[PDB]
């Protein structure tokens, strides 16, 4: 077996992958997700209960379906980065990401030593098929990719600096904790909030890197869509289940 | 404390109550179902992958909502509808009723004895809060509903019958079991099906019984709450997850 | 590795054991139990949330203590026995067994063929410890304890005939069913019901057979080991949690 | 989405497929023997601890693999056969299978009305992966794959009967319960056993259908092969982990 | 809907709320001591085996019932925090603070930005009811109550420091921790430790605010509520659990 | 009850103990290992995907057997030791300790203050039994055993710093993550990687502390025994499965 080749990390260059968030913290939820045909799904290890053992299970439903699996651990932690990859995740989303010294560690934290600081057992990896992939240690550091939010004040006053870490594939932009920090909680949809996200995509992507965001608002995705922001989550399944069955019942009170 | 009122039992006689099929098999997507406003919502245990566990996680879940639980077991059984309502489901909607002798055993199979045949272990159950409820083998019974499907032309056959057993609260008709069992699989919209799912509601309804049925076509639903059926589920969680999530790609292909 | 030896089944003609019902469906709350030196616990499969697996985590919490596991399937459901036994339950209590031809096919379902029906599957039971135990095959049918319940007036009425069945190791009373079967649902320590009982003991051992029933009521427990009765639950584990919370809080309310 | 092609029911007429038993009754173990390259894998809910929620987990870490899933229930319970065939098993086992009439009743089990009895609830089947199989209530029954048990002496007395049941695609040799049957319980190796094998695979593909067994002995499995044995599982995950400790442990005692 | 309100927030300013301690670490066991009528649950993420998952199961037993659920995590872990306040724990108790900087942490920890640095993921929380509370983000913050546990000598040695933090609403002793720091392990009933806990409580009532304390000694409980303690555990489940058990089998040896 | 004898701590003086690395995750699979009869089996929370709860169902599992546990965290985190300690695991394997600062603070992180900073909650124990081990709280210490793995530069750079912590009863070579640290990764085979290894080991047992080891080659395996090397793990349960089933299906292709 060759290792898993990671066609989200490669579309990166090569087209606009559209995203579906998954919070909803179960493989079963997870595998209907896996069959819309999304480019990527974002399994939330941040903001869904999730744990090492769930999104495992998740990784596993997925993993029949084309859609890429992308995951958000809790914070930059490196021992949890370690269990991530070797559960097989092969795409990280690193939440709050606030200099390019701690943008340097997490992509330290995805390649194995002497470059980087990935704890190296491959005989228990699902990433290595348990050396069913015979030169995983060789050939995993490639298919890995590495993704961190800008989404905090420190985060924009370091952002020339994290776009010139070398392996930091793509900056994510997150409007909620974004808009709070600027003092505009729960209205990122403010002119003051979305001129910074517009001139922050048009950084991103003119230091060579791939630029990131989520709205469930269709304008606004179809905006970000048209400046050329390379990876776009339209939804949420949490939300969509809540609304699609509010609408539903409005029919009927 | 006193018995854990049947709202839904007694709303069968004053009210047209909106139900939403649960297929999500999960305590965390049951309490989002909760938090719509749902007359009902049906724990499926006969089509989702549902036992005895799962089913009690999505009744604790619900329990902090007004939303009246329904389980459907996967068949008639009596040891597993005493399971049911031992972890404290009050209404059990019971699949493939086919005689006045089935659903007889159906009624005691909800009752204790020595009227009944459910099984005494009050000390062990949710049901009576682990005798926390006091004077529970004195009022369970009361707040007890028992639904029958009519899904089947022996079913059909044996409509009459069924309506003349006290203890039958409510028949609720499967229109999907039905149409495939008529020779119209994937197709009861068809007038054939459709003028006996009518008539079938108008004697149900005749024999001072609720009638009840599930229609995810918005029309059909509106036409049987017209025609006064008395316990009418509009959707279901895993259809709607699916179907929001395809129309929301659909925006961005 | 030799068979497990069921001490339980030894003990029915040497002592009098001391029972405690595991009701709390939990590997955590059944090792809890296993640490306080009783005789043994009945995992309740019938009126607790149990299913295989949950029964199989409280077999190994158990396990590492001297206390003997009692399983009772939720009825006398061949191939639900058949489970049981080969996750290594080595005591089955088999509620309302109501006629000699039941309590038979309930003798034959714990017995391998030719004798018996128990299906063959050494290989891959925790019964056999994977066929570690090396003549498992021709071990396993002697360490297999078979507890019936007589608990209903039709058990009463072919109690004779049930205490003629070799296999059939010890008849458990069930008050709850008993009284609810008599008329005196909630009830059992009316005199009515406690007379039949003692009878019904006296006959169990006249036939030598080992008697056994479960009470709370610490004097009916007394009376009941006064007579002589092999074994007897004298408590519930979610009674004892519910009360013993109860009579704390009634100290500060 | 196009129906999950059944490989294994096609290859049934054009190969022999060599099938590993699963028994460790897990998603993350299912996924290690899916990545080995057996042609398929036999799920074992008769003789492993598994339900329903459990052997889901394992079809979803299977799916993503070339080796095919064939589940095999407790019993022939027609409600637990509709259970399996929802969460989308495409092809059973069924064990102590022992006459035409249970055979016939297994096959219509797995069949849509109006020619079958399988329930229909296609909107929250994995199988139809929620209705995103838009033909799935169509092109369903072609893709279910029916195989009997016999290994009872009653089977073999009801063999040709058996044999002329349109619908069953396989008869699979159970030698565990069939050498208990026999009275040569834990000694299936015995040339009476033996050579009721032999005549009875011969049999089997006289009247035009497929023959299987699982023999952990190399010798007999080679032998089975040799006379044209469509399906043999040559071990069992339980039985090759413990045997694998067990010699690793001698080398160093 | 409205934000939960939490009133265990409001009630330590107006009463002297009796707790019990949830250490059983199961949604079911949860269930059983919300039924008894605690003003508050200790669900203990510290000393009983507990994780995200668990806790939220415990949360949605707990929340169909007016006792109060109060969160213990395993130490003041701000992105930990953050996903126990976005599955809906709106009062944390957090272990072993000892400066005035970790409890203005912990404050800042259990609010929004710009102010705070709670993560911002509204659309996934049971927090905010996947936002069917439509102003959540805006009156999260009112709800939220930190307590901070002072039980080492460094904690004691800033108790000053602590209790002059704006946004710690209460502190804990934990006797259990602070006699051990002391040097009096396993006795805090010695008059060394008792005479520095009732100084401590009456200091941190001083100061305006709530003192909290676990003794399952009753003497001590009522000592600690005649001093106006505002917030005591008397118990803990699992030492009722093994003490219940361990009196009954006692009376029968 | 007195405290559970750590013997696997007195044996790394008087004999060379043989272990077998659990990563299957699983209480079903820990079970399997543990009737082989390993002297100890390593619970791997760090390359295994492994929680507290998933840890304490193997504990559960492997109590029953003489077979020691050892427990990997994912990283040297003090509250984490806290939580394995509690259910009971009483030989932690820390991995990457790179100072005898850090190796300092594993120690503490093992013991009851006030010489070490354990947080004390025995009421709520698997380790104490929940206080049915009475004098816990005294004896605890004793019955703890402390390993740190060195298995990077750094920590080869502070080896005779850390082999002089009083505290750390053994010294574990990891070969994979020392393997890479070196640049060779995926080849510890070289004479290169051996001979630090072998100073190391000599090193180890010089300074009068356990060394250990785990290697699935034989050769050298046997070769680590000859040096006197006091633990070693001489396989991996992932391994063993995938590389038995490889081999039987080569038989067959
Ligand atoms: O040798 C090492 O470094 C270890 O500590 C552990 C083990 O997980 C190996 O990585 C297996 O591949
Ligand atoms: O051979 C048989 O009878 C089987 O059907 C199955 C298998 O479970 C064996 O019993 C393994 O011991
Ligand atoms: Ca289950
Ligand atoms: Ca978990
Ligand atoms: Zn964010
Ligand atoms: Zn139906
Ligand atoms: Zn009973
Ligand atoms: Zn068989
Ligand atoms: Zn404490
Ligand atoms: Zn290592």
């Amino acid at each position: 077996m060759v290792n898993t080749v990671n066609y989200f990390k490669q579309k990166l260059k090569t087209e606009q992958q559209i995203g579906m968030w998954v919070g909803l913290a179960d493989g079963y939820c997870a595998e209907i997700a896996a069959n819309v045909g999304y480019d990527w799904l974002l399994i939330d290890g941040e903001h869904a209960p999730n744990d090492v053992r769930s999104i495992l299970a998740q990784l596993q439903s997925i993993a029949a379906y084309p859609s890429q699996a992308v995951v958000r651990p809790v914070s930059g932690d490196v021992p949890l980065i370690k269990q991530l990859l070797d559960i097989g995740a092969q795409t990280l989303l690193i939440p709050m990401v606030e200099s390019a010294e701690q943008a340097e560690l997490m992509v330290k934290a995805t390649r194995y030593p002497p470059e980087g600081i990935r704890g190296v057992g491959a005989a228990l990896a699902r990433a290595s098929r348990w050396n069913n992939i015979s030169d995983y240690l060789q050939t995993a550091d490639e298919q890995i990719c590495l993704l961190v939010q800008v989404e905090s004040k420190k985060g924009l006053d370091n952002l020339d600096e994290i776009l010139n870490v070398d392996g930091v594939d793509g900056i994510f932009i997150g409007p909620a904790d974004l808009s709070a920090a600027l003092g505009y909680r729960g209205n990122p949809g403010h002119e003051f909030v979305q001129n910074i996200i517009v001139q922050t995509i048009q950084k991103i992507r003119a230091a060579g890197k791939a630029a990131g965001i989520l709205s469930a608002d269709e304008k606004l995705a179809k905006q970000y869509l048209e400046l050329g922001t390379e990876f776009v989550a339209v939804g949420v399944d949490t939300s969509l289940l809540m609304k699609s069955m509010k609408q539903l019942l409005s029919k009927f009170k």
